[PDB]
């Protein structure tokens, strides 16, 4: 369709990268829908170029930052999420974290209404804001921002607000309940590798979620083999991050340097 | 109904039956109007049989049923909670839970309804779950346990695959996390346990490390705590266990 759009954000650099392997991914597996990304006045103006050569639309927003919480102090700028509610050219969107990896076509989400997301792991009565269905609406945005002013965020980010906000999203149709193939973490690889060795191979979406995201690692292609001076609690499901380096190495870093 | 639904536990040896104690004296302590039911294969000691007796309102002894951590192997012996057709409806807890409030209005809920696995919750945790004894359903989990086996050798596999309708049909069936309380959730996700986690009706001590594992300290209210430790960001779910284990259960060991 023309009115529907994957929304993704980067407020730098570094997670242009990883927005720039997941147009990339989108386009490997066929999407029918345009790619939006959202970017900030601290993505470089070289880099802009760049997502504009991957992306049909690079909307330019001001940073929203929960501040300082006491709840990964970075992730304050998460709320410039919220601006992807004010894509009222689209109908219905998909928003996908720049952390995030296709495997396979995932059109069929734009079956899904308002707001569809996958339960979080650790906290699954809270959905994991990274992949979700919604629908760009001027007073929903408006609605959230004010949630972000006033209450602001419980976890300090863009997750707290959303689930306060969505807060019947746990106990009403299981229809927006996104299944685990859609937002795929290596943290439940971990958690419960029996599930993972028989439904992993269904995974369309991976989630590189935690502190060490793909591009902090360093990768030799020589061996196609990674490593990087920076413990994961996650395990990072090397197969995917492996897979995230191909993408990443053939289609996006001649690009950049 | 006061003789016609139960609370049904296992225990397979005198260490996780401390943990039976404790629950039980919990579901007691928060005025249960169920029968309190624990299934007790021969592991366990003729002596613990006897504690058992003094909480439980039966000690039921079952085979163990081996699906062959490898401890939990052992755990395909909660498949007899569907023999109990003397109850139209149960409530299966782990010896491994803590009740923290009262908790009957889970039979309000339809077979089989439990709470989401915070690993990987398409799949729903087996510790705490509503549903139906049936000669019937627990003969069809039987042969599904000998034909096919279960996808974590233990439970909660086997239980996922039969009711495998679980996390796409009927949100009614999904019970709210609190009643299901993971301490690994708590510490995963912190932020979360701060602003929901004061109405936890029940925490579930899952993974290797048991709060009978523990050593506790009586007079200071203390347990020597582990090199990393989950439960030890959140420690009063641990020695309210303790509390509880030293206070109400203790003496019955005697
Ligand atoms: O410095 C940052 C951090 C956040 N993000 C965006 O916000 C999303 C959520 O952050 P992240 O994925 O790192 O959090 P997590 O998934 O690990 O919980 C990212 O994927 C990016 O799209 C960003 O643009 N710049
Ligand atoms: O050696 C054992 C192991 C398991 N269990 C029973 O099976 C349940 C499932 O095991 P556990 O709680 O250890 O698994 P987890 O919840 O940690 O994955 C226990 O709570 C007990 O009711 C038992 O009686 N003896
Ligand atoms: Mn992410
Ligand atoms: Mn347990």
């Amino acid at each position: 369709m023309t009115d529907q759009a994957f929304v993704t954000l980067t407020t730098n650099d570094a997670y242009a990268k990883g927005a720039l392997v997941l147009g990339s991914s989108l386009k490997q597996h066929r999407t029918t829908r345009r790619l939006v990304v959202l970017a900030t006045p601290q993505v470089s103006d070289s880099m802009r170029k760049v997502l504009e050569t991957v992306f049909d639309e690079v909307i330019m927003v001001d940073v929203l930052d929960s501040g300082d919480s006491a709840h990964r102090p970075e992730l304050g700028v998460t709320l410039t999420k919220l601006h992807c509610w004010s894509l009222t050219q689209y109908s219905k969107c998909v928003f996908m974290d720049a952390d995030t990896l296709v495997l396979a076509n995932i059109d069929d989400l734009f079956d899904r209404e308002e707001l569809s997301a996958a339960p979080d792991p650790g906290w699954p009565d809270c959905f994991n804001s990274g992949v979700f269905v919604y629908q760009p609406s001027v007073e929903t945005y408006n609605q959230l921002l004010h949630l972000a002013s006033e209450q602001g965020s419980f976890d300090g980010g863009d997750q707290g607000i959303l689930n306060t906000f969505f807060s019947s999203w746990a106990t009403t149709d299981i229809r927006k309940h996104l299944p685990f193939i859609y937002n795929l973490s290596s943290i439940s690889i971990y958690s419960y590798l029996p599930a993972f060795k028989v439904f992993g191979a269904s995974a369309k979406v991976v989630h590189f979620l935690g502190r060490v995201k793909p591009w902090n690692y360093t990768y030799d292609p020589k061996t196609k083999s990674v490593k990087s001076e920076a413990h994961d609690p996650n395990m990072t499901h090397p197969e995917f991050l492996i897979l995230w380096w191909n993408i990443f190495t053939t289609n996006v870093l001649p690009l950049l340097q």
